[PDB]
């Protein structure tokens, strides 16, 4: 690898088995209890009723009264890289999501949804869209301000400012917004992906100085699982003397260990292939 695993991409499609393999993931991935979601105190904290993160690595808040959110802690120990997956969140858990990020002490957060997508809602608007009109979470007691973007023909940075109203101490925060990426679906090149994917490594936002950041589309597995399995195979090929044995189903299972569902579509963990190949090459 690259040319074990583009070896390995032309053998599958070749054989067209794309799908067999996805359904082989599905059927062996890990099924850890998701008690704490499933009480009935939750319900109105989880975007879709199948989505839910597993008790073992929920993300909790340090809040005395619920400390639950629909986030989950992905540890990827040998590619030392940490992230936080996350639902879009709700009108109700705005203030929750950015008590997260606050408390993790996140620098990043990667959005690769839209607010709205063909016509339905699958994202509250959780960040403020004009400078003078910043947006006060009176329950987590957080400020968000917009201080500026970098509107890109395919995605958009934001400097976030995050205050803490107790505290006055304010933080900046880096929004990595992919706005051309559909749901269930795949980015337009994997040159595209790659790049975005590399502005965010640049940024120091995965850096371990800083909390995990915190990524989420809709429902925070599907673009979500596939932008953190691209991320994590390509930390693993550029670290590992024999690249490869980069096995890009093992790391998947891997990482589903952490949160259902990760990679919704054949055609998603397809995608994935192509973007570790060709971003493999870029690297070397
Ligand atoms: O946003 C994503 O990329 C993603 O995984 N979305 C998902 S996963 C998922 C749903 C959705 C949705 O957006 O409707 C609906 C219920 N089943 C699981
Ligand atoms: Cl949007
Ligand atoms: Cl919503
Ligand atoms: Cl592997
Ligand atoms: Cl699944």
């Amino acid at each position: 690898a690259s040319m074990e695993m583009e070896k390995e991409f032309e053998q599958i499609d070749k054989s067209g088995s794309w799908a067999a393999i996805y359904q082989d993931i599905r059927h062996e991935a890990s099924d850890f209890p998701c008690r704490v979601a499933k009480l009935p105190k939750n319900k109105n904290r989880n975007r879709y009723r199948d989505v839910s993160p597993f008790d073992h690595s929920r993300i909790k808040l340090h809040q005395e009264d619920n400390d639950y959110i629909n986030a989950s802690l992905i540890k990827m120990e040998e590619a030392q890289r940490s992230y936080i997956l996350t639902q879009g969140p709700l009108p109700n858990t705005c203030g929750h999501f950015w008590e997260m990020v606050w408390e993790q002490k996140s620098r990043g957060v990667v959005m690769l949804n839209r607010v709205m997508e063909k016509g339905s809602l699958k994202c509250a608007q959780y960040w403020p869209q004009k400078e003078e009109k910043e947006m006060i979470f009176e329950d987590t007691n957080l400020k968000l301000t917009l201080i500026s973007e970098d509107i890109k023909s395919y995605y958009t940075v934001r400097q976030l400012e995050l205050e803490n109203l107790t505290t006055q101490e304010t933080r900046e925060i880096l929004h990595f917004h992919y706005t051309t990426w559909p749901d269930f679906g795949v980015p337009e090149s994997p040159a595209s992906f790659l790049n975005f994917l590399f502005k965010v490594r640049e940024s120091g936002s995965l850096s371990p100085e800083h909390g995990p950041v915190v990524v989420h589309c809709s429902a925070g597995i599907g673009r979500s699982g596939t932008f953190c399995l691209a991320d994590t195979c390509l930390l693993l090929m550029d670290k590992r003397k024999d690249p490869s044995s980069v096995d890009i189903k093992k790391v998947l299972l891997e990482m589903r260990k952490f949160r259902m569902g990760l990679i919704q579509t054949a055609d998603q963990l397809r995608f994935s292939y192509l973007a570790v190949i060709e971003g493999a090459k870029f690297i070397m």
